[PDB]
């Protein structure tokens, strides 16, 4: 009965951003258990913390509870080794495996808090307010969700050419393909039609050396395949009474510290007004979060994810992430004063008419 | 000795935002001279009320006091008409001279406030709170004169095919060729070198049909002569040592409700982190404001202006305008309680570490 207290404790601290160069310099779990055990339940509870002060009537739904409570169990799972020492080769085992619990548990975080949303839609209305802090939330939510789930995975990884989960040689233009093949397959088995793929490098220094980067591959994955699942559904369904069918191009370009990949589809476009809202919680719910999560992973290390269409043509959306394992820095959210008052918006006519 | 009376007065109504088609409508000066008459009194306000109400140490400065006293004549010097009468032939003609006036009058406002942005860099420091104030500030500043001249350049125009500075007929790739070849002008001029050309249109509804839309033409103009001057800048001088010349490419799209115009460059492209700054006012600052500001001009129309380039490779620009002359409502800012709080921006340790 003591979860509060720990919560109020660990919130006290701030979560330590890593690089991905400290992260391939990865070697003793025990410098790792000892590290995990502050670090997770530190991250764990700025989490918590900023849950906890979020409007009662979001804090009541069996949602938000239910994940909360996800996290307590999480948060006091790991509590146990804070007394415990290493050494003991059986002390640090107990370790990944409690953490690979902890992971299971956690596995549907999106979907239930997702339910939240919808549930929220019905319950009290879409108004730009409520998406604003939803939006603000969701947003650090998930974030912290990806920076905790990274540790984790490089943790149990490690210690069952690759470092975890990163690649510290990482071909772009093969993760590409791969997630254009995955999304391709789908594609055919639901309207037996499919765009091609044209893949374009521009390596600036390097004329013709393939292009390679340090980075985690499934992140990678998850942001290309999300948004070629969007290019291809819109470049066959805008050319349903057309028997061409244009490709989607790929352009991976490296510069002297942007790595950055177009996507390019002719898909027909989206006025400029609904793009805005394609990577809302709120408005993307009903009756997924491809995009507004796929951004995330892009942001998590110092990157980012952009859209722009030509309503009546097609849609680039860009991938931008850091070419150097140095400038990769986890990006973190953090409960501070500064956190607390973006949760006050009390607008009400705003300054423009 | 009543100018703070004035303010006061008019700055408790709101200005009244009219869109590209009622503006075409258009007559009777008389019916616009009455109506100018407290239109203009209450914009002038609301931006002067706004001023009155920022840091003295930005007030205090020659700078904004010699602006903010030439807006405080403007004002005044259209009292005047309050109590006059129309039917006079010569009480609406004796207006006309005094917009002509006022106009001119204020047209030294950019560089004059560009100037105080320097002085306050120099003074004060460049910090992200003071570039987000002056950013705040000088958008809404500059929107509102641009909407403020916009009336006074149709009054004028219209009482000296086009009604006043819009064409109903406006052919977007027509003012694209100009702004291009102007730009191309000054380019060979000073390079003795300029990429070409390459105009592409996709009307969605109707083929082959040439793009038209209602339009301020030489809004459009300064749009484009803006990014067509950058694309050219950095074209040449990222191929310095190459023979080869790669052509600036537009693409301009009409859709349901978008009338998008993609300007593509291959001049190296920019660092993600460097775009951001590309719109600031202060850090655009030395030791021009082409961007900032021609973005104002696409938004003023409910339109915008965005980059995204590839670093090694190019950038493009797209400007979005509202195909219909419906949609094409002035935005304008103004003064209420929250525009109030924009100012009170206390940042010190954010909410992300
Ligand atoms: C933060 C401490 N670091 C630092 C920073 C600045 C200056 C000096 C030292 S560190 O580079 O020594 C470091 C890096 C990665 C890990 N851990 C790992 O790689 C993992 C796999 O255990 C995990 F999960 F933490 F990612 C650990 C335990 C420590
Ligand atoms: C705002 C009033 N309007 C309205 C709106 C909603 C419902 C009913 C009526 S209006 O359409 O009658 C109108 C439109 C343009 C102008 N003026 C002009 O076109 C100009 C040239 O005088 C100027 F400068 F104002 F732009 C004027 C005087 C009035």
């Amino acid at each position: 009965g003591s979860a509060p207290k720990y919560i109020e404790h660990f919130s006290k601290f701030s979560p330590s951003p890593l690089s991905m160069k400290q992260f391939l310099d990865f070697a003793c779990e025990k410098t790792s258990f000892t590290f995990l055990r502050q670090e997770l339940p530190v991250r764990l509870a700025n989490i918590m913390k900023e849950i906890n002060l979020l409007p009662d009537r979001v804090l009541s739904t069996p949602s938000v509870q239910l994940v909360q409570s996800w996290y307590v169990q999480s948060l006091l799972d790991i509590m146990e080794f804070l007394d415990k020492d290493p050494e003991d080769h059986r002390t640090l085992s107990q370790f990944t495996d409690a953490l690979v619990t902890i992971r299971n548990r956690h596995n549907d975080v999106v979907p239930t808090m997702a339910q939240g949303v919808l549930e929220y839609k019905d319950t009290y209305g879409d108004d730009p307010v409520s998406n604003q802090n939803i939006q603000y939330f969701l947003d650090r939510f998930y974030l912290s969700r990806i920076s905790i789930r990274m540790l984790i995975n490089q943790h149990t990884l490690i210690f069952d050419k690759h470092i975890g989960s990163i690649d510290p040689n990482c071909n772009v233009s093969e993760v590409v393909k791969d997630a254009y093949d995955m999304a391709k397959l789908l594609c055919d088995k639901y309207y037996m039609a499919s765009p091609d793929l044209e893949i374009q490098e521009i390596n600036a220094a390097n004329s013709k050396q393939p292009i390679h980067m340090v980075y985690v591959p499934s992140h990678l994955y998850h942001m290309l395949f999300e948004l070629f699942k969007n290019a291809m559904r819109a470049t066959v369904e805008s050319h349903e009474s057309s028997l061409i069918l244009p490709p989607i191009k790929v352009m991976v370009a490296l510069g002297e510290e942007d790595l950055s990949i177009k996507m390019s589809d002719r898909g027909g476009g989206v006025p400029l007004r609904k793009i805005e809202r394609l990577f809302s919680y709120m408005y993307s719910t009903a009756p997924g979060y491809g995009l507004p999560i796929s951004r995330l992973y892009a942001k998590y290390f110092q990157g980012d994810l952009q859209l722009f269409s030509m309503e009546g043509f097609g849609t680039d959306a860009v991938i931008y992430l850091k070419a150097l394992s140095t400038d990769s820095v986890e990006r973190l959210p953090v409960y501070n004063k500064s956190a607390w008052r973006h949760y006050q918006t009390i607008q009400e006519a705003g300054d423009w008419c």
